[PDB]
């Protein structure tokens, strides 16, 4: 079917699959590596395969592209996108830095590449408290995700100022106290890791606050989880250590961007070599420094 299709025309384009926790399982099972998106990054860096099929969102495959340029980088779907990193905009940026123009800019990752242009550093849930913590400003300019960025503040003590200031990420923001009201009554002995980009509320219920690949990391402190981040990590989970029990905090807590991509388009990428990701070099250039700046500081 279309898994042998998928893996043959693999090796004629001489090309590597990466794919995010947040994929379909059967979209994992095909895939060289998966990561969190500061680990796609990461990978990213050591590409010795021609082509890059990236089974992510469409600014992860830029990260991808920005990290490879004499590589071809494939997005499968170019409605595989990022409701997060949408809600930031170029004035958000221009305007906070006028208003503190000795703050660091500090941003996803997975921004839009024109917004990782004008980072001094990125960052991912992953790493965001290491690097803002490293960095000589008591100010942070910090974005898209003003969950993330309170947490950030509650970790360094410093002032984080998000951009924009209703910035989030809705399938981390579904999660209610009730919602960890349930888990307690469904799975009493069972602890609870809850992403930082939850309300702040939901993360003082936690029994570790944790990024998805910090989760991987923890998971050996307990062996059953219920795990308030997108429902697939769950399957990650269970794949990663079959003698532990993981639940999902809601069967419902879905990224819609994430699942546009299917093992149908990754063939039909494979096959017709699209959609090609491109990045204009004088955007590139710049949120290069800050990626590979971010890679230097974790
Ligand atoms: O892997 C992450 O950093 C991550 C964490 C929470 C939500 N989304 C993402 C993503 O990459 O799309
Ligand atoms: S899970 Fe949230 S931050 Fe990650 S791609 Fe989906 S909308 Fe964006
Ligand atoms: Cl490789
Ligand atoms: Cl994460
Ligand atoms: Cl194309």
């Amino acid at each position: 079917d279309l898994v042998e299709e998928i893996l043959r025309l693999k090796e004629e384009r001489n090309a590597i699959i990466l794919a995010h926790n947040y994929q379909l399982p059967e979209v994992q099972d095909i895939a060289d590596f998966i990561g969190d998106s500061l680990e796609l990054a990461r990978r990213a860096t050591r590409v010795d395969a021609d082509v890059i099929v990236f089974a992510g969102v469409d600014f992860m495959a830029e990260t991808a592209k920005i990290l490879n340029p004499d590589k071809v980088v494939l997005i499968p779907s170019r409605e595989a996108t990022c409701a997060m990193a949408n809600m930031l905009k170029v004035e958000h940026i221009l305007e906070a830095k006028r208003k503190y123009p000795n703050a660091p800019v500090v941003l996803y990752v997975n921004s839009t590449a024109e917004a990782k242009a004008y980072a001094d550093v990125t960052v991912t849930s992953a790493n965001a408290v290491e690097v803002v913590k490293k960095l000589d400003s008591d100010v942070v300019i910090f974005g898209p995700d003003k969950n993330l960025a309170h947490y950030v503040a509650k970790m360094t003590g410093k002032k984080i100022i998000p951009v924009p200031s209703k910035g989030h990420c809705y399938v981390h923001q579904k999660f209610t106290l009730d919602d960890v009201e349930r888990a307690k009554k469904l799975h009493p002995n069972a602890k609870l890791m809850i992403h930082p980009e939850c309300i702040p509320e939901v993360q003082e219920k936690a029994d570790i606050i944790a990024s998805t690949g910090g989760m991987i990391k923890r998971a050996c402190e307990w062996d059953e989880w219920v795990v308030f981040t997108e429902r697939e990590m769950v399957y990650r989970l269970r794949k990663l250590y079959p003698q532990k029990k993981f639940y999902p905090a809601r069967e419902d807590a879905f990224c819609i961007g994430m699942k546009a991509i299917t093992l149908k388009n990754i063939y039909e990428s494979l096959k017709d070599m699209k959609y090609k990701v491109e990045v204009p070099e004088e955007i590139a250039r710049k949120a290069r420094k800050a990626i590979e700046r971010m890679l230097e500081m974790s």
